[PDB]
């Protein structure tokens, strides 16, 4: 029997799109190879340095109850995005922010947006469809160091310990990780592989293990699923599968054009990182053959396939899918009922 | 024990009207197929989203006492309604939001309301005497995918699989529904019939397991006892006799209008959630034949029955009767007694 | 469930420097053999004195959480390198000053702060190695005496009560200090040797126990790795180094130069709590010999190892890591979380 | 006598600039053909309905002075733009704004924004002269209703009534316009050509009163010097002209990158205002033939020149000098002084 | 007659310092070639932006009387430099800042401010005598071209205007400027020569005009009484001039050492504004030759008469001279009274 509050239409649209905002702004910061670092503070002692998105996320929450509802509904997609693969959160949220504000937009007394929800779900097994099949799988010890190194921001190093564990104890064995009070990174086995992380700080090695376990949650994924082209051209490719699709009505229209729409945010998030203008770099990734995207950490455009920036299939699949079906059932909105601050 | 507000007539009356019109749109907005969701705050964790009128009226209430006393009495509509059907708790919140309107619009200082409730209870009855009359038989079991897909907001899958499971378990069995960890629905027997809902989130899955529910609700409410036709037409072809009603004094012939301008309120309701204005439509509704209707998803008039648009009696029936039985008793207040804030 | 408020950028920056500022003077106005004092009120009793960087640093907690930031993680370098090395905490303090500075100071748009921080860790990782070859191993108990004074603030006393312990102990023996109830320094051993620290007070004995641990801690640290040019000058004669790097891209180039830049801040602050300008000390030195360097106590440009002005290598190779490792990290960050002030 | 407030470096840069683009903004959402009206709050009787760049930036003040500061300089630019030309203050503010925020953007320790605003003065003499190169004198009347069509945002009537005024009086002739008291636009020649406006109310008189002083005054600066490409694509094609530019040294170099983004502004903002992106508009215009640019009513690249949009060379190039000079000089603040609020 | 507040020493000298060195830091901001300019609010219009240091200096109170008395001490100085010599406002502002700073800090319970006053002026007097005795008379309209340049923030054109105009209405001829209409300045004569600044707002004409305001008095001081080294080197010279004094007493000793340490500050500031460091540099230009000064336009030594960077000896002398008369004189406090604010 507690006091409610209650909000109609745009009002509460707006109030929930404020809180989305923030909270992905705050995520999106800390994508790509350019992406910059959050610093959160901790009530028992240090701040913790996390470039990891998910963790942006679940520690960012807003004093308004309205916003606070989007809040924790991007929350939600990016714990659900780390609970089924362990990497993408920030691609998940980026999306997520992207398919809601397009859905928010698009709303009018003659919009259903029940079948504009639909029309995305649609658009997304179409565009899931696409990625399987233009996904190869893993064949080379190689490609498990490649996709190490650019899961763990670069870190040539990272990768190569874990394609070195890979080979020793199999790509099924298991690996954990853990803290290592040295100054460097060694493995040991005693089987089952160790990694033991080194650094000067505690800030820093928690850092370096949250990268470490990202690398080996994608290259984990890697292994089941296969791999994509990386730097979000594996979207930008998928992007026509679109256009062959012949929507019921108008409202599945409306869907799939948002949802090809927001296809488009990694790759410009990741060149707008790299401190350039995403959306000419998004069209010349599109101009080019699909085996050409844009080299972000050299800032000029590269074969991607040879250069060894590829991302799992699982990580992309499992973002997309989170994305879309909490954002397009929030755009189903209409009423948000929040308890009055006591 | 404790101080206490009385207010007299009038303005006691407005005040209650007021919380019952807040809750009363609150609920209606989630009204047919066109119908939109709405979002509730959770204190424990992330927030609901749901497109049932049961749980967004019970998860409303207002400091001002005055105001609550109508959101109780209407949430009790809700939740009788639901107890006894399981489905049509929104058209029964709008039915009584219709009916207290109505009473506290007709009351003068010669108006009996006693005796206004003796006549508007005689014509529910009336009512509900035509509505069993005009009822159907159900006999094949796709008539049980046309209720299940009409009571999931135009789901076809939802339907499907409650039909084969209706047809494997038994009509008469048991059904239970549990939340599946997958993103597909899946019905497996073991015998009791199960259905695993499936989805990438808890709020989807909490969302469809809601119309899963209400699906099973309806078709077992169909088999019970039949089908009448959908989209609000029962009460809006049991609307021409009352006229063949007589009442005793004036306050019944005030109560006896009071449910023949009710009965308009669930096909205007249905109307305008599609964005069009609905007195048209009802007009055009009782113009036309006793088989067609407004087809509220594709927006034209269509023969209810052969587009499977159909709905069960017991729903209909329950939902008015327990909105007048509440809204009617509402109608007779004068003196209202509150207690002082704390 | 707490609410938390997110700032972005350059803001957010500035309000970290000032706290990372305000503690890193509080802990700068020490060092030196002309250094001052810290008064830091104890709620239990008698306050304490102390010329000790951690203890400084350990006491000094901001209100404004962004402020708060910065103490934390310039506590955290302060800490860690008085647990790794028992001394120069002050020193990894004003290096960590300066290397978030200067790296703050470098954010552009264009900038990539994640390669910057890769520069660091080179020019620190090429600065050490350079640091290791200088170091020279000790030989006699005078250089022992000599550690020990320079350690305990010029205290003479101090340094020959050290070298005659580690002389009847040996230099690889267990020693270890307590406060002496009666007027002055007396060393008992019994085995193992134990040190009283005399004086008149409890304030005194405490300042005088953590000098002689200083002393200790450094003594130790020189016969296990080796001895350096004192007052700075290590860093200095190591600024070589780094002009004969050649980085890769533009933000390498930037970290370098942060790190060349920082490596004269010892000397400056040496200088500076002397009263004296500390650029033109540091620069005097650049020019003369490599055995040459200022004597802050008499004022005088002297040979540090003849004058016995001398510092362990571990010492300074420790407190060089930690501020280089917890600064540079600090350096990448854009946005902050921090929690509302309930 | 009066006590005053005082702000040093970014904060103060950060706080001008904030109020600079809030009155950019509020002049911008009016550019182009497809820019919508501003509403202006009047106290003497009804509010004013406005399209006009220097009036809407003259009505933008704000309550913190620092702030006021900008917007006041802002409204120089504007008012400056409209005094020499009459038209194109629109394209002054952006221009400005644009400068203006490239000018904070590059500022640090060792920058000189003094001889930045040189070397952004140099690349404005440099467009200039190019401007004056490539401009194409008037020769025909169609030319002259071409650039008052275009310069009262597409109204063909309002371009044919001054063709006709200025065929009948001549080139060089007076003509003035004059409030309208009917429905209809009338010339009459009582010598010196009159126009009467044709409105339903005052405020829409007003608001073709200012649309018909812009075409005039564009049909004046037309016949003065010239007319180059409509639509921004002048300064676009003119882009090429600063890459055979030597700067003195990086200042200058500073300075002509900051115009050769900026050159890009102004075709942006008329894409933008079109409802679709800018980047990739204006990267397709410089791309494409040189003869060829941007419709923003049709949508489409075709001929600029054969489809009449042409501007004045004299408005460009003074909403370019104007908006340069001064927004370069506002880069050159370091400290600002204001009075404190009594 | 109002009720006053009376503050007793160290207090107050503090409270004094701290205004004194808030407009001495918002002066010297500006100072140098590589200086910035300074934007000060205006209540009757558009705000104005300056690069001179005796506007800055008038336009800025401080809401605290105890500050604001040695505010308007400061201003006092520059007021009196602009007055007698109508350049080198800054210079003075920062030698009277070193002044009052190191007579501020250099008294004690046995120290006598009269006699450190007194010795302040014998400093003074010499310093003033070994100019005099340094100075080259100017004999070449070239060198009036130089100065007139270097005064204007190293415009040539604005230099050679001036010389031009000198040439042809004698060097001893009058010479006004009035802001032109145009966009660049002319110079006419009908004899009295009329200097019609150019520009393209009020805001940059303004500036202008008082950059070849201060050029015009320079080049009249130049002429009057002769040129010395600029960029404060000549007062790094008459140093030695200083240590042939033998003091009467300790206290003249004392106010001999504040003007020696105060004679390097115009240097310092200028190297400061340049991004370098400045002890190191102004060390650099003692060391050096007597004709070497430090060129902080190209970042280089130079022989600097050579290269033109010229300052007027009458104008370095009276800037002098006001900054110590005033400055001397304001050490010599020991109580201050104020009025209480109402
Ligand atoms: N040098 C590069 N050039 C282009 N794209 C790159 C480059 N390095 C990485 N990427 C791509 O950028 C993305 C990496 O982003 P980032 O690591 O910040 O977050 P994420 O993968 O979405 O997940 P999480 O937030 O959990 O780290 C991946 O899509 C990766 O393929
Ligand atoms: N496609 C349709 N066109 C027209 N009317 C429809 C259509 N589908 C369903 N209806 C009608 O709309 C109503 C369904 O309303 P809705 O699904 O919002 O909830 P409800 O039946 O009132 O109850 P509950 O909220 O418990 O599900 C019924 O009267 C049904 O007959
Ligand atoms: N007499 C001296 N002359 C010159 N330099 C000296 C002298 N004594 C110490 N130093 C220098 O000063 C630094 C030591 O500073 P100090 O003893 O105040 O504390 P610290 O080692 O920085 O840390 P902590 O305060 O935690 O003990 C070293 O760089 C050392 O070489
Ligand atoms: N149909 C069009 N296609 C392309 N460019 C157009 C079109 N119509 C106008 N423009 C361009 O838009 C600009 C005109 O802007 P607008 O009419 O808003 O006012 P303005 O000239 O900027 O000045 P003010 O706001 O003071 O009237 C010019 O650069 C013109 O070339
Ligand atoms: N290019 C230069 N190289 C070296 N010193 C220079 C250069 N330009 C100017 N200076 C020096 O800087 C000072 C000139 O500063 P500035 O013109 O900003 O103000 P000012 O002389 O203090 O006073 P005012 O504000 O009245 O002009 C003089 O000491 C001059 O010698
Ligand atoms: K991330
Ligand atoms: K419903
Ligand atoms: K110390
Ligand atoms: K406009
Ligand atoms: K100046
Ligand atoms: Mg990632
Ligand atoms: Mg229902
Ligand atoms: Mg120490
Ligand atoms: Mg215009
Ligand atoms: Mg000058």
């Amino acid at each position: 029997g507690s006091a409610k509050d209650v909000k109609f239409g745009a009002d509460a649209r707006a109030l929930m799109l404020q809180g989305v905002d923030l909270l992905a702004d705050a995520v999106a910061v800390t994508m790509g190879p350019k992406g910059r670092t959050v610093i959160i503070e901790q009530s028992w002692g240090s701040p913790k340095v996390t470039k990891d998105g998910v963790t942006v996320a679940k520690s960012i929450d807003l004093k308004d109850k309205y916003k606070n509802i989007g809040a924790k509904l991007v929350q939600d997609v990016a714990n659900n995005t780390n609970e089924e693969a362990g990497d993408g959160t920030t691609t998940a949220t980026v999306l997520a922010r992207s398919i809601a504000k397009e859905g928010f937009e698009k709303i009018s007394k003659g919009a259903n947006p029940v079948e504009i929800r639909r029309g995305v779900m649609l658009a997304v097994d179409a565009v899931i469809a696409e990625l399987k099949k233009q996904s190869k799988p893993v064949t080379t010890p190689e490609e498990i160091a490649q996709v190490a190194t650019i899961s763990a921001n670069g870190d040539k190093e990272i990768g190569n310990i874990i394609s070195d564990a890979m080979k020793k104890v199999g790509r099924k064995g298991v690996i954990t990780v853990k803290d290592g009070k040295t100054l460097n990174d060694e493995l040991e086995i005693i089987g089952v592989a160790v990694l033991k992380v080194g650094g000067t700080s505690d800030v820093e090695v928690n850092e370096k293990k949250d990268r470490v376990t990202d690398a080996l949650n994608a290259t984990r994924a890697a292994v089941e699923e296969g791999i994509v082209l990386g730097g979000g051209c594996a979207l930008l490719r998928c992007i026509p599968a679109l256009d062959s699709l012949t929507p019921a009505n108008e409202d599945q229209k409306i869907g799939i054009e948002i949802i090809k729409r927001t296809l488009k945010i990694p790759a410009m998030t990741i060149a707008k990182n790299a401190g350039v203008e995403g959306s000419l770099i998004v069209e010349k990734i599109m101009q080019s053959s699909s085996e050409v995207g844009y080299d972000a950490m050299a800032g000029d455009f590269v074969n991607m396939v040879e250069k060894g920036i590829i991302d799992p299939t699982k990580v992309v699949r499992t973002a997309l899918l989170d994305a879309a079906g909490v954002a397009s059932l929030l755009t189903t909105a209409e009423v948000v009922v929040t308890e009055i601050p006591k």
